[PDB]
């Protein structure tokens, strides 16, 4: 397991009561913020604080919408984490955990530290419980009609045996 930051180590804000998922969970949905990158603690601090801080206030939402957030620090960030409903994926949002890599991975890959980060949270997840052993790896862009989580992240992505080419 990753060291995971904690939701309260990175805001002060308050989330909204939200309901609780069914563990073990079938699916991890892969997706990318759009924002820019982050490369220091204290800079994917700060964009994991603007996302919340948009989901929450523009968009109405009780909390950020991902379940975790990758930074290009290296680290997992909590959001909604492992137990809670999503707003990331329409038709997906009970039945998974979405983790968001932050930066816009359209046209650039996703850094190592980040695949790494994220292949070791499901390695975690798997190995704790929290997620099936024959958990389902998906890019959001699969299942929902949108770019995420980036077409050259995408293609990373089917490098972990866990993506499947179909839900």
């Amino acid at each position: 397991c990753p060291q995971i930051i904690g939701r309260s180590e990175w805001t002060d804000v308050d989330a909204k009561s939200i309901n609780y998922l069914i563990i073990p969970i079938p699916y991890v949905i892969i997706h990318h913020t759009v924002t820019a990158e982050c490369n220091t603690r204290s800079e994917c601090i700060a964009q994991a604080e603007n996302i919340r801080s948009y989901h929450m206030d523009s968009n109405g939402w009780d909390d950020i919408g991902y379940s975790f957030l990758i930074g290009g620090d290296g680290n997992v960030y909590e959001g909604r984490g492992w137990n809670r409903e999503g707003a990331h994926t329409i038709g997906y949002n009970k039945k998974s955990v979405g983790i968001g890599f932050i930066g816009n991975f359209q046209e650039k890959a996703a850094s190592d530290k980040m695949l790494n980060a994220a292949h070791a949270l499901i390695h975690c997840g798997k190995s704790k419980g929290i997620l099936r052993e024959d958990i389902r790896v998906i890019g959001a862009k699969q299942v929902t009609a949108t770019m995420s989580p980036g077409s050259k992240l995408q293609k990373q992505i089917k490098n972990w045996l866990e993506w499947v080419p179909t839900p």
